[PDB]
């Protein structure tokens, strides 16, 4: 119940802010700092790049567990979770 299968993906043209298409598992309790944690991580950012996330186009405003309760999935969901640079 603790963790949700995420994968990421970006509209940004900017190759240097791809990542891979790869699912991973994140605890529930994960807001944007964390997801921009994981993301600048799997980019090998020098410097650390601020990013929002939206999922299904809504921007995410608290935790993933917080959207989960709000749309009625349960945490056996799969998110598809877009990022961008900060807003």
């Amino acid at each position: 119940k603790s963790q949700v299968k995420i994968r990421f993906f970006t509209r940004e043209k900017d190759e240097l802010l791809h990542v891979q298409d790869t699912p991973m598992y994140a605890p529930i309790s994960l807001k944007r700092y964390g997801l921009s944690e994981i993301v600048n991580h799997l980019l090998g950012s020098e410097k650390p790049v601020p990013f929002d996330f939206l999922i299904e186009g809504e921007l995410l405003r608290t935790s993933l567990h917080d959207y989960l309760t709000k749309k009625g999935l349960s945490s056996e969901a799969s998110l598809n979770v877009e990022y961008t640079r900060a807003i």
